[PDB]
């Protein structure tokens, strides 16, 4: 009869990761393996850590919003302990790259990307950067936009939204903006950001066009600026998860008479390519291979099995490194259809997945 560990703690609580750690029994022990499972969705996904010697465990990859049973098993002897357990449910993830359109020189329109956690709503806060105290809105869950009105014009105006789930709130995002000057006739215009572009759309006009720039942030590439009065200007090339400063300007007759719009986003991760799954039906083991992302300093790889026909706790996923570009899984039934998905990871950022099944050939 092996000793359980005593005082189960969490030392650290993020949307996507929880830190635990925990007091030895007062016997000599081999070491403590760790399992994660979720404890209300089937959905989800849980996890299982090898052996260690170490009394904490890091655990990374969780969704956000999620409970999970935390279990510890001390082992000796090749036998282990009955767990300690104890549950936690992570934080919520905050929502992404808040856009701003200038409409007026009072209205604006607000747009953002919504977090992965199921939430029931937002608390957006609009206000001057240097004046006052700012708005406060409510705002519905399903929405990823929001349309602000009677704003001073020529002025900047600060921007905060929070995603709420309950009684839970996420992070902030947040964004600046600067209003028109007052009478300014802007052309209608619109942005969207996707892995490796910054697209500006509008409507052509006689004697109206646009000048685009995108430059890093934080430096490291040379910048980019062009112009059209096409409708239309794609600036392609950029980088996966990086965080590019956007400017429009306005240009009528082929001249500058209007100050810059500034902006900033952050590029979406690019998913991992090329994902091969291979059955060993001698072995039993599933292995998973893919190309890896073209995204640089991403933190690793999430994959993740579930069984096609909506079955429940045989859905484990794994967290590898960014120098791993396979993994393996065990215990999968042979002749059943799994879906694997292998996504691009950067803190608490996920790609796109890349997805296909397999039926492992039962022998």
């Amino acid at each position: 009869t092996v000793p359980s560990p005593r005082d189960l703690q969490f030392v650290e609580v993020t949307d996507v990761k929880v830190t635990i750690m925990w007091t030895p029994p007062e016997s000599a022990v081999t070491g403590y393996r760790v399992d994660v499972i979720p404890v209300n969705l089937p959905g989800e996904h849980g996890q299982r850590l090898p052996i260690s010697r170490n009394t904490f465990a890091e655990v990374t990859g969780l969704s956000p919003g999620v409970t999970y049973y935390f279990k510890v098993f001390a082992v000796s002897h090749g036998r282990e302990s009955k767990p300690l357990t104890a549950q936690q449910t992570t934080k919520l993830d905050a929502p992404t790259n808040l856009q701003f359109v200038n409409e007026t020189d009072s209205t604006v329109l607000v747009r953002w990307t919504p977090p992965r956690a199921q939430i029931t709503g937002y608390r957006l806060t609009v206000g001057l950067t240097r004046r006052g105290q700012p708005r406060q809105y409510n705002v519905g869950p399903s929405v990823s936009k929001y349309p602000l009105r009677n704003l001073q014009p020529a002025s900047e105006y600060t921007v905060s939204l929070v995603a709420i789930k309950g009684n839970q709130e996420s992070p902030k995002a947040t964004g600046v903006f600067t209003t028109l000057q007052p009478g300014s006739s802007i052309p209608p215009y619109n942005t969207e950001v996707t892995e490796t572009t910054i697209v500006i759309t509008w409507t052509p006009a006689p004697r109206i066009g646009f000048k685009l720039g995108v430059r890093p942030s934080q430096g490291g590439e040379a910048p980019r600026e062009v112009t059209s009065d096409s409708g239309s200007i794609v600036v392609s090339g950029l980088t996966p998860g990086v965080e590019y400063v956007y400017t429009i300007q306005v240009l009528r007759d082929g001249q500058e008479r209007d100050a810059p719009i500034v902006n900033k986003v952050v590029t979406p991760l690019s998913p991992p390519t090329n994902l091969h799954l291979e059955a060993n039906p001698d072995t039993g083991v599933l292995t998973v291979s893919w190309e890896r992302s073209t995204t640089p300093d991403i933190t690793g790889y999430r994959i993740t099995t579930t069984p096609t026909n909506g079955q429940q706790g045989n859905s484990l996923e794994e967290v590898v490194h960014a120098d791993q570009s396979s993994c393996t899984f065990d215990n999968l039934s042979p002749g059943l259809e799994y879906n694997v998905s292998v996504y691009t990871v950067k803190d608490d950022k996920e790609s796109v997945p890349i997805s296909d099944t397999i039926i492992p050939a039962v022998p």
